[PDB]
């Protein structure tokens, strides 16, 4: 599913994302949109053999199974597929344990390199929440 901006910030708010480990919504709204350009079913091979899955791009080298990428964890105990669902359920709840983990949303390198510092309230701005 592709979301809308303002459709996505809805469902972002609904699933508990706002100010989650202190990071307003407009903050995962922007790390979503540079991620996967709000599409559930975006994928991304890595080098290293591992693979970024669904709106966020959280990575089967540690999060999900993928059955593909030797040596990896399953620390949200899902398969990776489970990512790239219509319904967001899977990668919002996987994506709290992420910026639990100790760096916060430096995790996803789309945020620190293009959301980060920025006016991130623009992305929630003028969406009804
Ligand atoms: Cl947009
Ligand atoms: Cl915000
Ligand atoms: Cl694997
Ligand atoms: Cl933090
Ligand atoms: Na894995
Ligand atoms: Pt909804
Ligand atoms: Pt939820």
């Amino acid at each position: 599913k592709v979301f809308g901006r303002c459709e996505l910030a809805a469902a972002m708010k609904r699933h508990g994302l706002d100010n989650y480990r202190g990071y307003s919504l407009g903050n995962w709204v922007c790390a979503a949109k540079f991620e996967s350009n709000f599409n559930t079913q975006a994928t991304n091979r890595n080098t290293d053999g591992s693979t970024d899955y669904g709106i966020l791009q959280i990575n089967s080298r540690w999060w999900c199974n993928d059955g593909r990428t030797p040596g990896s964890r399953n620390l949200c105990n899902i398969p990776c597929s489970a990512l790239l669902s219509s319904d967001i359920t899977a990668s919002v709840n996987c994506a709290k344990k992420i910026v639990s983990d100790g760096n916060g949303m430096n995790a996803w390198v789309a945020w620190r390199n293009r959301c980060k510092g920025t006016d991130v309230q623009a992305w929630i701005r003028g969406c009804r929440l």
